[PDB]
Order: structure tokens, then sequence, then C-alpha cells
RNA sequence: GGGACGGGUGAAACAGGAUGAUCCCGCCGAGACCGCCGGCCGCGCAGGCGCCUGCCAAGACCGCCUCUGUCAAUCAAGGGCGAAGGCCGGGGGCUAGAAGGCGAUCAGACACCACCGUAUUCCCGGCCGUAAACGGUGCCGCCCCGCGGCCGGCGCGCGCGUCCCGCCGGCCGCCCAGGGAAACCGGGAGGCUCCGGGCUCUGGGGGGAGUAUGGCCGCAAGGCUGAAACUUGAAGGCAUUGACGGAGGGGUACCACCAGACGUGGAGUCUGCGGCUCAAUCUGACCCAACGCGCGCACCUCACCAGGCCCGGACGCGCGGAGGACCGACAGCCGGGCGCGCUUUCGCGAUCGCGCGGGCGGUGGUGCAUGGCCGCUCCCAGCCCGUGGCGCGAGCCGUCUGCUCCAUUGCGACAACGAGCGAGACCCCGGCCGCGGGCGCCGCGGGACGGCCCGCGCGAGCGGGAGGACGGCGGGGCGAUAGCAGGUCUGUGAUGCCCUCAGACGCCCUGGGCCGCACGCGCGCUACACUGGCGGGGCCAGCCGGCGCCCGCGAGGACGCGCGGAGCCCCCGCCGUGGCCGGGACCGCGGGCUGGAACGCCCCCGCGCACCAGGAAUGUCUUGUAGGCGCCCGCCCCCACCGCG
């Protein structure tokens, strides 16, 4: 469906501000074997590691196509200047 | 002139029309009225004030080195003005329109809607003297935060605009202090319990009652003034939370609708429910949220009706007792029956008898004394804590008047910040693939996530196309806070208080009843036929599952062993629109099963009831769904038109 809640979305944006070097923009499967790493998350069930994958895949793009806020990306070191 | 309707309403019907209506144009008459400009403009003591032209008197404000010199403020009595309606006497007569009449609507409608229409509405002269006549705020006077708009007059400045900087006066808006029960006022409702500028009027809980009785005024209608007895414990103001609204705005759902489908209410019958009857026909439940529901009533179950055995009276005190407490029996009757009772005489042996206290037990009452379990609110999306802030306070913010979501699901903001429950997540089933194991298909995992592409949208997210076993909550379980005088004391060694307790409401036996039938209605079953009924044959399921041989038309039965699945449908024939071979209620002979016991259930021959698709009214439903077809379990000695599947 489309029921993204709350647990959702901060767990994503928590994993993704400290891993967007492991993470690309579209990829699901890749995506989905970090979340299931363990020195990152620990997700107790299948479907919710799925859910956070899908909602990860679309953080990253928006944010690929511009900030995002609420994520804390290192792009001081664009703006420092 | 032209030729058929017109008026009016939500829709219609009364009044008008070939004697020419409605409609178009032109002229004539009379009487009202003064539009758009028209306003947080203005004038006036208030009531009130809007056509052109002309006349008469008046008024506030500003400006001033004009005059006088306290001449002032407020007021019983008294005087004048005073909306609309109303009255007297005269004029006038077009619109509207009290009264009246008529058509509709309604159960009624003498009212609201439609049409006709008198007084009145207009002018002169004169009475009346009331209005939510309201800023619901008396008049004179002083001080007082800040910002702004409009009107009238005067002055300053310049770059000369009907500019900007001021003064007086008036009409308004917002508002810091302060005030207040608050709503709110703030050009005071401020400067006041820290409670004294001057004058006038009014009020003292609610009704009775602005009534009675007097007086004054008035043509009248009525106005001013204005009690008591008696009665009563609250009546009122501003504000808060809910509930409700024939209020508005956004959302949602086949226990709502649109489009459609299948039905019920029509008959016969099964079952439950009220009424009648009876010795009894035991009782709970009555809109959704009672009525095949409290898991199959010949005995038990079982409570109710007519009759009879037994004590299974624990345990303590007093007395008595083996020189004999209590308990059993042949004959022969009475008795439904039994040593139940009776005419008698044999036994047994303290396991006790009687009285006084005290127990046990009871499908006995109260569910409005309770627990627990269910149902409903709720096929809902909502509910709360800590710190902080606003209010005297009940309370409010957080917890949203924006955009999305099936969802208080999220985005994005905000005197709020930060958390939690519910929702989702979760558990079972199914569909595709892999590994392993394997008497019998069953254990562990992968897979789908609004992920890809295209459109949009800041964003959350919406629409389309793919590829894929499956595409956007696939079917079920769990189920928040708060609550109902909802149901259950007849489920229980769950229970408070009552009632019964040796002719028992305890327990056990024999019969009867819960099923009786002029009547009203609730869930179901069978049919009304040819898209069919009968006869013969062929053939496939799943929850799961037992068979041979021989008798008998069959239902069933005697023996003996472990082995095993259907209706619709399809093919060939008969019948031929006839209440007929559709339908199978009712009744008359007969054969069997269960059981201690048929009133119960099966089979055979004959008889062959209602019924032609069902009025006012009403229920359920979106894919392997509706509907049609059958098969298993539950309760059960026998039996399913019921229920779970
Ligand atoms: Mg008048
Ligand atoms: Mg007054
Ligand atoms: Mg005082
Ligand atoms: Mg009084």
């Amino acid at each position: 469906g489309k029921v993204r809640t709350k647990t959702i979305k901060r767990a994503a944006r928590k994993i993704v501000e400290n891993n967007y070097e492991s993470l690309k923009p579209k990829d699901f499967q890749n995506n989905k074997a970090i979340c299931s790493k363990r020195n990152v998350a620990i997700i107790p069930s299948k479907r919710l590691r799925n859910k956070v994958a899908g909602y990860v895949t679309t953080l990253m793009n928006r944010v690929v196509k511009g900030p995002v806020h609420g994520i804390s990306l290192r792009l001081q070191e664009e703006e420092r200047e």
C-alpha cells in the first residue's frame, strides 16, 4: 500500500546519512542487503526490511536530485566556502 | 396591428379570453413617489431629513489686541415638541392592503402560498401622548498610551501639488496601562474598600400585579399615579464541557445509494415466538442489540402435574441403653408396587436413641447487591502523561479552519517541547521457486518493496504502461479509554442477603407433561415445470475416509477379515402443455431397527391436499463472488428441513 509509518521514515533517515557511501539512488537489492547487514541495523522482520529499503531508495534519489531537509549528509564541504 | 391562449405556483386551481384577450406602438386621465449617485458622508433638541426653480427666517463651527462684566450649572411644579397605528370634521381615490370573500395544503387550516377587496395609506384643521422612542450607558466640568481614517474652518513651508506640518471642532476603528463576574470598555464601564467635584431621577428575592380601589386627563381607545391578602425557594447574568439541530462546510460505507442480480412477504411443511385449553401444558430473552437461541426433550436429562420409599440429622452437652440402642424377614391380605401398612415371632447387635445448640444440601428469589464471561457503543480512530504557557476558575494549548491517507496515515507550520497506547507492525491459511528428508508430502528458507518507465505534485503522494505466480489493505485471529442499572444467581466446591430443611423445594422410584389447537408472525425446506420429469449407461472431488461372503424386492440380518470416495453434468430413449408421467400433504392394509419400554425412525402396495411465479411492504450481494449441486462432523440408544465446515 502507501502506509509509511513514522518508524519507517525515522529509521530510513537515520541509516541513510550514516551510509551514503554504501547505498545507491535506485537499487532495491543493494540497499536491501545493506539494511540486512548487522553493523548498521537490526530489522526483526522481513517485510519491515523491504519497506525500509524502498523508502531509502526514494529518499536517496530525492537527495541526488537536490538536498533534503533533516539529512545531515556532509554537504557542509560544498558550502563551507 | 395580429390571431389563441394568458395569468399564477414548489406543483396546481379560483378570476381573464373569437364581445379579438396576452403581445407591439401612439395618445389621454388621475393620484402617489424621488431611483442608480447614496457613503464606519452630513444636518437637526430629539422624533426625523433626498425632483427643478424662487422666496422667508434660522443655526453650529472657525478667525479676531471687537463689547459687557458673573449675567452661571442642574432641576419638583408648570409649559412646548413628539415615529407608526388610532379618533373627530372636511377633501381626494393610484398603488398596497387590517376586516371580509374565494382557491389550494393539511387529519383539521378559520394560518403560512395564490387571487379579489373595505377602512387606512395622501392633503387641511384639531385630539391622543405612547415605541427594543437603544449607544438597552442622565447633564456640567478636569487629567489621561500609541497608531490610523473621514468632514468643516484657519495658519505655516516648499520644488505649487486640491502636496505635508500643525491648531480647533465633530464622526469613527484598533489598542498598552487600568478596570470588571465575565462578555468587554479604554474620546471610559479608568483616575474608587488607597472607597468624598456639583445637580436630578430610579431600584431593594420571584409571583399576585402594572391587577383592585380612589384621583387627574381624554370624544373614545386609553394614559399618569398606584396597594394588600395570599403564595413560593429559587428566579436571573456572563462564561465552560458535552448532546442535539428540518444549521453551514469537508470526508466515508452494498449491515447506504446509482447500475444490476438473487430473494422474502404468495401456498404445503419443519422449527421458535404470543394467545386458548388443560392436572401440567416448566422457564429466560422483546427494534437494530428477543423469536434452529440458552448444542437432537418416550426413561434420565427436568425444573412442572398425580402418587410413594430413605435419612445419606456431620460434630458438642444432658439423659437412656446390652437384664438388649437401632436395624431385617416367611406365611396371608391391603395395595400400581416394596416388610409401605396390617394378624402373628422369629432374628440382628451399640455401627447408637431422645432433647438442646449446630450443620450438610437445594435447576429455590433477587443479574436493580456482586465476581467472571459475552454483547453493544464500535465493519468505529480515536485516548492520555511530564515540563512549560493562558485563565480567579470549571477549562484551554500541546491534540492543526492547509495538502494527502481506508485510517490522529503522513507532509508542512504553530506557546509549545518531548513521550506513550490504539492503527500499522504481528500470528494462521493460500498461491511461485529452492534445499533437505521421505511409510503418508512435510520441515527450513527466498520472493513484492508504490521497486522500474512515463506524467504531475516543494512534499507526503495521486493516473497510466510494463515485466512478473501474484500489484498496490488476498481471506481470517487479536483487539484501545470510558461506559450500559444490556444478558447470565438454571454452567461450577463463584458468592452476599432472604426461603426450605423429616408428611422436605434434599435424594430415589412409577406414570403424565414440556409436543396439546377456532387464532396473529420470525428464520428455513419443498414446488409451481420442456433452460423439464422418468428409465438406462459413462464419468471426475475436498474437510477426509473400512471392507468381504451369503440371505432378503427392499430396509435390514448371520458369519469373517483389515481395507477404502458423489451429485450437478455428458450420451441414448419415452412423455408432449393436459393441476398431465409437474407436486407429494393426508389416509388404509403390511414388513423391520433402537431400546427395560415406541408415542420414535426406515421400507412396500394403494389414495393422490394446497400450488400457474405471488398486494401494501422488505433483506443480501462485487471473482472462483452470487446462485445452483451434493458431501462430512457436532449434539445423539434411533432421528437433521438446524449449526460449524
Ligand atoms: Mg399618521
Ligand atoms: Mg430607557
Ligand atoms: Mg463610592
Ligand atoms: Mg420584590
